[PDB]
Formats: C-alpha cells, sequence, structure tokens
C-alpha cells in the first residue's frame, strides 16, 4: 500500500535532515511531505518570536488543517518531533493514520506534557558544547538553546558521513524546548493524542536518547508495536535510511 | 600550503551547497569558510528586502572585513557567485590572494557589470519551470525568482544522487539576479577586481553554463589560469568534490 507521511524534524533542525529518507519514501511509490517548524530549516520566524511548543508546532497545524476530507496521513516524529505530534493529533486526530516516532520523545496523558522532556534530562544532564540564552515572549522567560558542534559530531550524528555533519554545522539553529512551557500546558488528551496508534522505532546504539530513557519510555505508555534497529546512531534516518523505508512500508501496509 | 578558502554560493542557494566540499578541504588542511549571503540559506532576511547584488554580498563583505590584517583570502564563487566576487574585491582586493571562478559568471571592467549575465540569458534564456515575481526596493522595480524544481533536476543537478537534489528542493529559496540594477551599476575597477589573480573552473558538460558561454567568457576576459573538469555537471561541488579539491590545492600553492 501507499501512505503520504508527514516527516516532522526535531528542534533546531529542519525538513534537511529527511532529504535522504524523502526519495527513498517515494521510491516505494509514497508520497511524502517534510515540513519546516516555525524558525526552523529556511521558515522565516526567528525563535524568539515562539512562545510555545504549540506556536511553535503552527505549520505542521496549518498543513493538517488544509488536507481535505477524507485524508489520512502517517506522522512520523524525530527527537522532540514526538511533541508536535500530540499536539497535532489533539487538534487533528481524524487525519492522523498513526504516528511513528524515531528515536523520539513519546508523551503521554497521564502526567504534565513536559513529562518525558524532565526525564530526559535527568539520564542527558551534560550537553557538551551547546550554549543558551534567555528571551521573553508572552510574559514567560524561555530558555533558548544552540546545540554544539562536539555534541552534534558526538552525540547526534555520530555514525553519519563527514558531508551530513557538516550539513548539520551550516543548517541547525537557535531554538527552544519551551520546557516550562510544556509543563503548565493542558495535558494532551485521551480522546484525541490518547486514540492515535503509535510505532516507536529506535536504536540501543543511541548516544543522546539513551537505552534507559528510551526504554523508560516504552514501559511509560506501552506503543501499539515498537521496532528496534540495530546499529546506527540517534538520526537514523542518515545512518539506517533503507531500515528506516522498509518500517515505514510496513506501517503503511498495517494502518490506515 | 594551506589557504582560507571562502565559499560563495549562488543565487537562490546557500552555504549548503558546499556541504561536501567544505569538509574535503579541511582534511587537506584547509581553514575553509561557507557564508550565507543575505536572504540565502538560513540568513533571516528575505530577497524583497534586498535592494541590490550589492546589498546581496552584505555577508561577504562584513566577513571580509572582520579579517585582521595581513590575513589574505581565497574566494570561490559559483554560478552567479563571480558577480559577488566582483563586489568584494572592489572593496576588500589587500585581502584576496586569488579568486576561483566554478562554473561561475566572470565580470568585466570593459563593460556595464550586467554584461555577462545578459549575455548568460541570451544562449539560456528558457528556465522552463522556473517563476517569476516583481517587487520594489528603493524605488526600483526587480524580478525576483524562484528556480524551478524540472529546472534544478535537470539542468543544475543532473548528474547528482537524490539526497542531493532533494536538499535543492528543500533549501532552495526566492532570489534575484538584480539585472536591471546590475546594468546600472558603475563599472568594476580595474585597480581592486581587474588587479585579483582569476582562475576559471568549468565543465564542458554543464546544462545550464553552455559551452558556448563558458567559452565566450573565457575569450572575453582572458583568466589568469583555466581548468576543465572532466565529466560532472554544473554543480561540480557536488559531483566531483575530489577534482574541485585537487584544483584548489594547486591554487594555495600557486597564489598567496
Ligand atoms: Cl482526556
Ligand atoms: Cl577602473
Amino acid at each position: 500500500a501507499f501512505a503520504h507521511f508527514v516527516l516532522i524534524h526535531t528542534i533546531c533542525h529542519g525538513a534537511w535532515i529527511w532529504h535522504k529518507l524523502k526519495p527513498l519514501l517515494e521510491a516505494l511509490g509514497h508520497k511524502v511531505t517534510a515540513l519546516d517548524l516555525a524558525a526552523s530549516g529556511v521558515d522565516p520566524r526567528q525563535i524568539e518570536e515562539i512562545g510555545s511548543f504549540d506556536e511553535y508546532s503552527e505549520p505542521l497545524l496549518t498543513f493538517l488543517e488544509a488536507l481535505p476530507p477524507g485524508e489520512k496521513v502517517i506522522l512520523v516524529g524525530e527527537s522532540c518531533g514526538g511533541l508536535n505530534i500530540a499536539i497535532a493529533a489533539d487538534k487533528y486526530c481524524e487525519k492522523i493514520a498513526a504516528a511513528v516516532f524515531h528515536n523520539s520523545v513519546l508523551p503521554d496523558t497521564e502526567h504534565c506534557p513536559s513529562y518525558v522532556v524532565d526525564k530526559l534530562m535527568e539520564v542527558f544532564p551534560d550537553w557538551k558544547d551547546t550554549t543558551y540564552f534567555t528571551y521573553t515572549k508572552d510574559g514567560k522567560e524561555i530558555t533558548g538553546l544552540k546545540l554544539g558542534f562536539t555534541l552534534l559530531r558526538e552525540n547526534l550524528y555520530t555514525l553519519c558521513g563527514p558531508e551530513e555533519y557538516e550539513l548539520a554545522k551550516m543548517l541547525t539553529r537557535k531554538g527552544s524546548l519551551f520546557q516550562n512551557i510544556l509543563a503548565k500546558r493542558p495535558f494532551f488528551t485521551k480522546e484525541g493524542y490518547g486514540s492515535i496508534k503509535k510505532i516507536y522505532v529506535w536504536t540501543d546504539q543511541d548516544e543522546i536518547f539513551l537505552p534507559e530513557f528510551q526504554l523508560w519510555q516504552i514501559e511509560n505508555y506501552k506503543p501499539d508495536k515498537v521496532y528496534k534497529v540495530e546499529g546506527g546512531d540517534h538520526k537514523l534516518q542518515l545512518t539506517k535510511t533503507k531500515e528506516i523505508a522498509e518500517i515505514l512500508q510496513e506501517v503503511a501496509d498495517t494502518y490506515n
């Protein structure tokens, strides 16, 4: 079967991270949309204009709003992208055939929206040469960050080629997790986000979303299906692109 | 010898085009700077804010201004990047060891600055699915363009992999040649731009800067050295990356 995949990058990244996977999915006959989120990739906004993870998700919400009735998509989120999935599913949960989490946060409906991010920061407290700043938006102080190049090299793109790592150095931008805003956000709903089918894809060789964290997430909120990819690194859509495509084909064949 | 290479993308592109060449040059021991020009790549400006090729070149001029006395660079420009070189050399010609033109326009000092662009449009008049718009800045109507995806595929990235072409679809942005502004611009000077060493690199398999054009440019304004790369396509920094690095090493060893 063919699906319409909507690929959703993590914070400080852009659609460009999916530059290998997108053509491969298309070569399998799928429609693929790879979005830049607010203040990401070639989006014209700067992060200091963005006050929440919800506002950050605008391009995804807008895209879903523009789907004609009856058209469903499979959302694929990497790393912090699982939060954008949760947000989208609580607005457009009739449009979502399934969501695939790709070394991603997996929010739940029983704890506050910041819950898995708070846990991530316990398990991986040291972001190496990553720099931080503060800005104010909508009366709240928000912590912005710029991922450090050594963190990028060693922990996110560990096994990626120099030309891929170079793209990350060139294209990664200031971003934010909006952790304090998430902490005060209404919980994700059981009827929207809770109802969607959730496929959890991971590698135990991920050097930032470490096994303790990913296995903790799986036990905390049981996915409908789990796929464990052998080897690779955190950016499986670069290091294990063919394997990710294979998994996504199976998802397309399973959930509609 | 080692040099400091400053790599300069064409219109509608960004530093990202150099993502393969930059690490290779670095693996030879060079310092490499790959800039986003105004309203290009991750630069925060939109093109409608930019009134001239000179204003477009600001990030390059600013970068050159920030070089401490005595430090010289080798400028490397692709496609329309030769115009940014001319502009820079007329402000900072003591800072420039040489300029390498990479399937690039080669402005001169005898004809108006638009001369080689006017000629390019004669030789390659049909930009396929490229779209055009007009905006007004500083009292002048400027023609903006968005390179068409079929033009990209067939003429710029002809022999590049699908994953490279995908980057171009994701990252290329609205731009302008500022052709009418160039036409009224003061000529490039003999003392600045005219004095710099100029190395002309090309392939006769380029499907946009066709042989008639490139050979016309070489005869119009004799380069100090010409290198012809066999095969590849217009984006030689993607299809012939190792060959471009080899040439640039030789340039570094020749001109300081
Ligand atoms: Cl609920
Ligand atoms: Cl002169």
